[PDB]
Parts: structure tokens; sequence; C-alpha cells
């Protein structure tokens, strides 16, 4: 396939992102109704990710998970790149979160479960997610989070196995509405991180303490695989 910009009608703009400008578009050739994120050579070479870019792209491509945001494709002309993205009605997790101020224990575990099962596509096929921020999770039309990611969310060992660390910090702030290690300044939330203490609100349950606790360990290997995530028995109790 040989896209172009001639192919798409450019509907209302999506908000900023880094590097560019996401507007919401409708393929001419299918009508059907996606996101088309716009590039620019010159900022891409400037900082200096434009090799980085060309490989997230091809991983990208060849990933189809519905907790995965889709990319269908891309293109470049003289002076832009054009990622040709799914898009996601219900907007980003982050946002609800400021909405909602914090989410129960059902929307919390059945959020876990999508992103876990998500991740372990990614696991089955040898790739690895680093940090995930609520920014980068999105809700497509059944409320399913869907992935984007192509301090207070690196473990100990990026600032002195991964993604389990990100579904414990995940799974705090979904319930208590703030991460887990959080703090005034870039400093003390370092020694947070490296020495791992986080407390818990008197509402948490023990359940998701349990989780929580076992999935924010400092030595990666002690953390849980995906699959005792998605058997673990706070998860199975409260995910849809
Ligand atoms: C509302 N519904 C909806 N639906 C689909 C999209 C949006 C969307 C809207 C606004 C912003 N981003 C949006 O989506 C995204 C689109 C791409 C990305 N990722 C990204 O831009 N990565 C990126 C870039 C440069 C260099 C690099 C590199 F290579 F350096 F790592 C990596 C991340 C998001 C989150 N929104």
């Amino acid at each position: 396939r040989q896209w172009a910009l001639e192919d798409f009608e450019i509907g209302r703009p999506l908000g900023k992102g880094k590097f560019g400008n996401v507007y919401l578009a409708r393929e001419k050739q299918s009508k059907f109704i996606l996101a088309l994120k716009v590039l620019f050579k010159a900022q891409l070479e400037k900082a200096g990710v434009e090799h980085q870019l060309r490989r997230e792209v091809e991983i990208q491509s060849h990933l189809r998970h519905p907790n995965i945001l889709r990319l269908y494709g891309y293109f470049h002309d003289a002076t832009r790149v054009y990622l040709i993205l799914e898009y996601a009605p219900l907007g980003t997790v982050y946002r609800e979160l400021q909405k909602l101020s914090k989410f129960d224990e059902q929307r919390t575990a059945t959020y876990i479960t999508e992103l876990a099962n998500a991740l372990s596509y990614c696991h089955s096929k040898r790739v690895i997610h680093r940090d995930i921020k609520p920014e980068n999770l999105l809700l497509g039309s059944a409320g399913e989070l869907k992935i984007a990611d192509f301090l207070d969310y690196l473990p100990p060992e990026m600032i002195e196995k991964v993604d389990l660390w990100s579904l414990g910090v995940l799974c705090y702030e979904f319930l208590v509405g703030k991460p887990p290690f959080e703090a005034n300044t870039y400093q003390e939330t370092y020694k947070r991180i490296s020495r791992v203490e986080f407390t818990f609100p008197d509402f948490v349950t023990e359940g998701a303490r349990d989780l929580i606790s076992r999935l924010l360990k400092h030595n990666p290997s002690q953390r849980p695989m995906l699959r005792e995530v998605l058997e673990h028995p706070w998860i199975t109790a409260n995910s849809s």
C-alpha cells in the first residue's frame, strides 16, 4: 500500500502531542473513521529520534490486539511524517482520572486485566514496553483501554519486568488518584522509587495491597509473571 494525504478527509483537531498535532480523519477509500498524526522531519531530526520512530512503527504495524491502539500504517512527503491511527472515541484514562478523581475496584481491575492481556500478547512476540503513563492510555467506544505507548512511572532499575512495575504504579494511581512515589521534589521522588516508599490510604482493600505490593518490588526478578496478575484473586473477583 502506497498511502498519501489525498486519501483522507481532515476533520477536527484532537489535541497536541509529542512532535505534532493529531486530527480526526476519514479515509475516502473506505469511508472509515480514524486519527491522523502529522510530524515534521526537521523537528524529528533536530532531536534525533527519526531512527527510533522508524523502528517503533515497524514493530507497531505488526501488533493486532484489542487493547493496543492500532497503527494502520504510515507515510511521508517532502517535510512531514504521517501516522495513520485508530481513533479512540472515549479519550484518555488520564482525563477520565482527573474527571472522576479516582476509580472503584471494578474499573481498576478490569483496566489492569486489559493491560496485562495486551502486555501478554507483546511478551509472546518478544516486544517490551517500558514505562506506561495514563496519558498514553486511550479509551474505545465500549470503554475498553487501548495502549498508545510507542519519573513517577519509571522503575528503580531505569533511574539508578518493567511491565509489572508499571502495572503496580497504575493500579495504585487508579484507586488512589495519585502515583505511589509522587513528592514535591524530583530528588524526593527519586528517593521514594529507589527505596520503594509507598503507603496506602485506609480505604485501599487488602486484596489490592497484596497485588500492588507484589508488583512494586525493587528486585525485578521477584515481580510476578503476567499470568499471575491475571489469576490474582483480587483481579478475578473484581474484573468484568
Ligand atoms: C482522542 N482519541 C485519540 N485517538 C487516537 C489518537 C489520539 C491522540 C490525540 C492526541 C495526541 N496523541 C494521540 O494519540 C497518540 C498518537 C501517537 C503517540 N505516540 C507517539 O507520538 N510516539 C512518538 C512520537 C514521536 C517520536 C517517538 C519516538 F520514536 F521518538 F519514540 C514516538 C501517542 C499517542 C497518545 N487520540
